[PDB]
């Protein structure tokens, strides 16, 4: 027994005694080391996977492989049994097959093998973590999950991953509410309590006093105590049950075998095609005239066909680009948690963003701020400001029309600046180590926290300060006069928050009491009976509300987009008593007949790439709807100063706001979406429903999202994009989340999808035209009769060359070039289009031409060298029978080592400019130099080489079959080889001028 049975049986000190430890102090450096090598690390075991040699011993075991590997020793079991010893090309032939096989899989290990790296890599982007208490500090540690003991404390908020299997200590919260769908199939959020269980045995569904490795916290925050970790987890010793569940294969994957399987069949077809028409060649005497040898020797002429020129593995392609693909995403902070939500990203369609953090910084600070000056009737003046210093960093000075002054002299900023600091219930906080200071508790907060600690309307000393105390300064001294009773939070539906305060030198205060008030100044100022005017009180006549209201407009819907609220005070608040403090509704009743102080604006810029970003989008035919919770008039602004919207267009019915929406009919709220850009004061529902009509319209669409309750529209959208700094729960709930949490980035991920979608097709067209080829060559010679220009052994080195080095080192490609400028890609659309099919037939079909011609021509039009058989070249069986024919020709030239060495040293080549040809999908070499893909060049140059020592290493030539040429013969080659890359190059022109799309 290694484990603790049944801590759902025990009681907390139970718990707290069986490891020995406080909930104050934690786990202590000793026992996290000692439980660490006891127990082990929190995690699975590192399961092996395979080993190179056997993966590749399983690779071997095909009907082609096995069939061909043995039709290779019929014809050497044979030819040892003839007349005419000279046994030893047949001799080293099959085992050039198994050595030639064999590095099939080597490359075949090779890029599986790099594949699933980029796929455990991705994880390392996006670690699990928890909070902690350990004896080090009594302050709250975050660790990866594998760092936690069974037997430390765990600590639990509203949107985290329960990191292990906890006994829960003490509940936090209230009401503890947690998501269990991953384990006790209940989505219903379960809530949880601090009693003992009496059944050891009970089930999950019984231990509501447990909190389980990979449940998520839904309402609410808890402290517990670890008691599994490991396998032994509740989840750990059912992850036994299920080790495979990639079940499933995305459309594109999809299409593609569908197609390439497809493609199977020609080639088969055409093969035994090749074999069967070659039957009055069964009896010819080279074959020793026997039908077996006959059928033997053209049956692996076949089956090799069958071998190499078949499609290699295409599903692992897809996967080959995903992989590399997703490693650069998520270099970019773009994490992608789903693989197939990859392929999407490429078609996104449409992109909804929240402004707030994520299409702007969330730099947090007041621009402006205004009191009432004088009032007369109609005659009513502003007192207008400017604080400066967008940091969060109290260093600026409250500018009065370009002049500084002190705020501490205008009573009516006094009052002001006690609205915010006591209305507030964040502060700052002096970091040491980055040498700033930073916020605690909402930014739109503490942006008021520095306007407090700026405007010093106490005169309060500074210099002498710290820079740590200096942060809370003028704060304290304010909290000094007032004493926070109660608060009554905010609610969207009355837009404000309250807070309840008594006298500091005062034992009987009865009429000392008072009532802060900071809301939406819409709402606020409504409620509003009066004005403070300095220290004194004017009834709220209707000029001074209309200007009060003019000003927050200017500065809303002003260049400056500012978020502005306005603060207000209750002189006469209802008893200390009256107050029912449960009840939002009552809230209200309680915050009426107000006095308005002041309007403070402030501010929160857009990013700044943000502007460019969106630009781009545009251009790539990509919809951008932005969700705040901003007022209609200062989110159009908002629209308009990035973009958005332009900076005179009507938007008129391109703009909603919740209620409107609401207040819409479903068949015109359906409408709407199709043609809305910007939405504000929205319900987490509306985002779903918005979705939900984005699809009615087949949108592709990516939704931003970091809050519990947005995961259902995350879920419901094609890709889900969860904030970096957002719940767990959201995550969990999305495709995709974003490191930097910036819309910027967003935009960039779906630039890489279209990238990706490029380098798969770029793969495919070298793949399946060079594979075309490898065919029409094999299959000219079959019907023309000549003297086939590459054996079965050549052919094979010449494919574990071409599908081996060249060919990955396209998966190195860059992006292209208009991958932007063109309209975003429709999921409906083919894979192949029958445009590209011809393409691949064209420049396919070129090779085996290329490749019977370097034969043909080394023959009739054979310069300088041996044959010169001009016509009839054809017909070679008749020689050694009939030969009235013969002319200074020897017959045992159809068997000369030149064709050969033609046929096979062109093809490498030919490959090799394919390979170029293959850096743009469109795009010319002239535009896309291929000094681009280094890597690539690089495996030309490697190939080059194995062709070279095939041909000057005399073990290597003269087991090939293979006898090397001069410079006068090479230039043939090149010759012949590069028509292909102007030929492709016309092509990719027609592609480039005719068809852009
Ligand atoms: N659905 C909505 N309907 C109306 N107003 C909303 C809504 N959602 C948010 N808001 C208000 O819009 C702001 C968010 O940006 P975002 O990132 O959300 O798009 C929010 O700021 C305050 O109330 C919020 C607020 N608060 O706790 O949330 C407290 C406030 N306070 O008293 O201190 C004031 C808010 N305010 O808007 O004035
Ligand atoms: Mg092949
Ligand atoms: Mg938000
Ligand atoms: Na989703």
């Amino acid at each position: 027994a290694i484990a603790m049975e049944a801590a759902h049986s025990k009681s907390t000190e139970e718990c707290l005694a069986y490891f020995g430890v406080s909930e104050t102090t934690g786990l202590t450096p000793d026992q996290v080391k000692r439980h660490l090598e006891k127990y082990g690390h929190n995690e699975l075991p590192a399961e092996e996977g395979k080993s190179l040699w056997e993966l590749v011993i399983e690779q071997f075991e095909d009907l082609l492989v096995r069939i061909l590997l043995l039709a290779a020793c019929i014809s050497f079991v044979l030819a040892w049994f003839e007349e005419g010893e000279e046994t030893i090309t047949a001799f080293v032939e099959p085992f050039v097959i198994l050595l030639i096989l064999i590095a099939n899989a080597i490359v075949g290990v090779w890029q599986e093998r790099n594949a699933e790296n980029a796929i455990e890599a991705l994880k390392e982007y996006e670690p699990e973590m928890g909070k902690v208490y350990r004896a080090d500090r009594k302050s709250v540690q975050r660790i990866k999950a594998r760092d936690i003991v069974p037997g430390d404390i765990v600590e639990v908020a509203v949107g985290d991953k329960v990191p292990a299997d906890i006994r829960i200590l003490s509940i936090k919260s209230t009401t503890l509410r947690v998501d269990q769908s991953i384990l006790t199939g209940e989505s219903v959020s379960v809530i949880k309590h601090t009693e003992p269980v009496p059944d050891p045995r009970a089930v999950n569904q019984d231990k509501k006093n447990m909190l389980f490795s990979g449940t998520n916290i839904a309402a609410g925050k808890a402290l517990g105590i670890v008691a599994t970790t490991g396998v032994s987890t509740e989840i750990g010793k059912i992850r036994d049950q299920m080790a495979a569940t990639e079940q499933d294969k995305t459309p594109l994957q999809q299409k593609l075998d569908e197609f390439g399987e497809q493609l199977s069949k020609v080639i088969s077809l055409i093969c035994v095609a090749v074999w069967l028409i070659n039957i009055g060649h069964f009896n010819d005497p080279v074959h020793g005239g026997s039908w077996i040898r006959g059928a033997i020797y053209y049956f692996k002429i076949a089956v090799a066909l069958a071998v190499a020129a078949i499609p290699e593995g295409l599903p692992a392609v897809i996967t080959t680009c995903l992989a590399l693909g997703t490693r650069r995403m998520a270099k970019k902070n773009a994490i992608v948690r789903s693989l197939p939500s990859v392929e999407t990203l490429g078609c996104t369609s449409v992109i909804c963003s929240d402004k707030t953090g994520t299409l702007t910084t969330n730099q947090m600070s007041v621009c402006k701020m205004f009191i009432i000056d004088k009032v007369d009737g109609d005659f009513c003046s502003l007192n207008e400001f400017s604080i400066t210093g967008s940091t969060y960093a109290p260093e600026g000075e409250v500018l009065k029309n370009d002049k500084p002054i002190r705020s501490g002299q205008f009573d009516g900023l006094v009052e002001l600046a006690t609205i915010c600091a006591l209305c507030n219930d964040s502060s700052l906080d002096f970091n040491e180590t980055k040498g700033v200071y930073e916020k605690v508790g909402e930014a739109t907060e503490t942006a008021l926290t520095t306007l407090v600690e700026k405007m010093n309307v106490f005169n309060t000393e500074v210099r002498n300060l710290s820079k740590v105390e200096r942060a809370n300064a003028c704060n304290s001294v304010i909290r000094q006069l007032m004493k926070k009773e109660f608060t009554l939070e905010f609610s969207r539906d009355r837009k404000s928050m309250s807070v309840y305060c008594s006298p500091a030198k005062s034992s009987r205060a009865a009429v000392g009491n008072k009532m802060f008030v900071k809301g939406a100044p819409e709402g606020v100022i409504d409620r509003c009976n009066y004005v403070r005017v300095g220290t004194t009180r004017v009834p709220m006549t209707g000029p001074v509300k209309e200007k009060i209201l003019s000003v927050i407009k200017e500065w809303g819907t002003g260049r400056d987009t500012l978020r502005c609220l306005a603060l207000a005070t209750r002189d006469t608040p209802p008893k200390r008593e009256e107050m029912v403090l449960d009840d939002s509704s009552r809230f209200m009743e309680y915050e009426t007949d107000l006095t308005f102080v002041g309007v403070v604006g402030m501010l929160d810029p857009p990013r700044k790439e943000v502007m460019g970003s969106i630009q781009l989008c545009r251009d790539a035919g990509i919809r951008v709807i932005m969700i705040t919770g901003d007022n209609k008039g200062t989110a159009i602004a908002i629209c308009r100063r990035i973009g958005i919207f332009g900076e005179n267009e009507e938007v008129a019915d391109r703009a909603y706001t919740g209620r409107e929406f609401d207040d819409l009919p479903l068949a015109e709220q359906r409408e709407a979406c199709r043609r809305a850009c910007c939405f504000a004061r929205v319900e987490p529902s509306h985002k779903s429903k918005i979705v939900e009509y984005l699809q009615s319209y087949d949108e592709i669409t990516a939704m931003t999202g970091d809050g519990v309750n947005d995961a259902p529209a995350l879920k419901k959208a094609e890709i889900g994009i969860a904030m970096g700094s957002g719940t767990a729960v959201a995550k969990t709930a999305s495709e995709m989340v974003l490191a930097d949490d910036n819309f910027s980035t967003i935009v960039a991920a779906v630039e890489e999808g279209r990238a990706i979608y490029n380098n798969m097709k770029q793969f495919i067209r070298y793949l399946i035209s060079s594979n075309v080829g490898e065919v029409v060559c094999i299959f000219l010679t079959a019907a023309l009769g000549l003297p086939e220009a590459l054996i079965p052994v050549q052919l094979l080195w010449v494919n574990l060359v071409t599908d081996g080095l060249p060919a990955t080192a396209l998966g190195f490609n860059p992006p292209d070039l208009d991958i932007m400028d063109r309209p975003p890609r429709s999921p409906k659309e083919p894979l192949i289009s029958g445009w590209l099919f011809f393409r691949y037939m064209a420049i396919g079909g070129y090779v085996g031409a290329a490749t019977v011609g370097a034969a043909a021509w080394w023959f009739m039009y054979a310069e300088d060298g041996p044959g010169v058989t001009y016509h009839q070249l054809t017909h070679f069986m008749q020689c050694t029978e009939d030969h009235p024919h013969f002319e200074g020709l020897d017959c045992e030239i159809f068997e000369a080592p030149e064709p050969m060495t033609m046929a096979l040293s062109v093809l490498v080549t030919i490959e090799m400019c394919n390979a170029l040809n293959s850096l743009s999908e469109n795009q010319s070499l002239m535009r896309m130099p291929p000094w681009v893909n280094i890597w690539l060049l690089g495996s030309i140059c490697l190939s080059m080489s194995l062709h070279f020592l095939i041909l000057y290493v005399d073990p290597l030539p003269m087991i090939f079959k293979l006898k090397a040429l001069d410079l006068t013969q090479w230039l043939m080659v090149l010759k012949i080889s590069l028509p292909v890359i102007g030929l492709d190059e016309i092509l990719k022109f027609i592609a480039r001028n005719y068809l852009e799309g």
